[PDB]
């Protein structure tokens, strides 16, 4: 659900997920995707595509379990939708941490119809 995802982001990036990522670029994050604005914005774009190939569960609402072991998000699920969900959220979080150096506050509260239409996933 959002709690797990924001936690992962927080734990990986060290940033307040809602602040840094709640409204960042054309895809990070809360209302569809869009021509990524940069590395960070592209992370959320893949995250959404990752979301859409998900079936038995809702990624806003369904909670899953995960572990922090050796400073690594370890998914705790066998359930397929939750495992993939957990893995989509995990990878979004990694990807956001890896691209922090290009993170640009200029796109933090970007207005989202200032966004080009996204390519199908
Ligand atoms: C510290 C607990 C975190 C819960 C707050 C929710 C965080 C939401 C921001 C997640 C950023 C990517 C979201 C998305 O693109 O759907």
């Amino acid at each position: 659900s959002l709690f797990e995802l924001g936690k992962m982001i927080l734990q990986e990036t060290g940033k307040n997920p809602a602040k840094s990522y709640g409204a960042y670029g054309c895809n990070c994050g809360v209302l569809g995707r869009g021509g990524p604005k940069d590395a960070t914005d592209r992370c959320c774009y893949v995250h959404k595509c990752c979301y859409k190939k998900i079936t038995g569960c809702d990624p806003k609402k369904d909670r899953y379990s995960y572990s922090w072991k050796d400073k690594t998000i370890v998914c705790g699920e066998n359930n397929p939708c939750l495992k993939e969900l957990c893995e989509c959220d995990k990878a979004v979080a990694i990807c956001l941490r890896e691209n922090l150096g290009t993170y640009n506050k200029k796109y933090r509260y970007h207005l989202k119809p200032f966004c080009k239409k996204a390519d199908p996933c």
